[PDB]
C-alpha cells in the first residue's frame, strides 16, 4: 500500500464508492498512488461507517486467507461495481483499460485495530476486502 495510508484508508480509497463512474475513470483515482495498474478491484456502493458497523457483525473464517478469522459478512446484499483489467500487459498506469461487471452481493471484509494515525472515532476498521458473494 502508499505508506501514506493505514490500511484502512487505503481499504475506503479501493473499496468504497457510492457513484463510481466507469471502471476505467474510477479507476485512476486508484492507480495514481501505484506504479503499475490494478488487476481487478471492486468498489462497494456503501459508506466508510456502514463496512465498520459490518467489522460488528459475529467473527468468521475469511474465504480468501482460510488461516485467518477476523472476517465479517454482510447482512445484505449491496450494490457493487466490479473492475477487471483488460490490457495487463501495461507497464504504466497511463493507458489502464478496465472491463465494467455491476453486482449486488454480500461482501466480506477483514477488519483488525485501527493504526494511530487513523481518526479515534472507529477503534476497529475494514483493512481489507476479502470477497463478495
Amino acid at each position: 500500500r502508499p505508506p501514506q495510508f493505514t490500511r484502512a484508508q487505503w481499504f475506503a480509497i479501493q473499496h468504497i464508492s457510492l457513484n463510481p463512474p466507469r471502471c476505467t475513470i474510477a479507476m485512476r483515482a486508484i492507480n495514481n498512488y501505484r506504479w503499475r495498474c490494478k488487476n481487478q478491484n471492486t468498489f462497494l456502493r456503501t459508506t466508510f461507517a456502514n463496512v465498520v458497523n459490518v467489522c460488528g457483525n459475529q467473527s468468521i473464517r475469511c474465504p480468501h486467507n482460510r488461516t485467518l478469522n477476523n472476517c465479517h459478512r454482510s447482512r445484505f446484499r449491496v450494490p457493487l461495481l466490479h473492475c477487471d483489467l483488460i490490457n495487463p500487459g501495461a507497464q504504466n498506469i497511463s493507458n489502464c483499460r478496465y472491463a465494467d461487471r455491476p453486482g449486488r452481493r454480500f461482501y466480506v471484509v477483514a477488519c483488525d485495530n485501527r493504526d494511530p494515525r487513523d481518526s479515534p472515532r472507529y477503534p476497529v476498521v475494514p483493512v481489507h476486502l476479502d470477497t463478495t458473494i
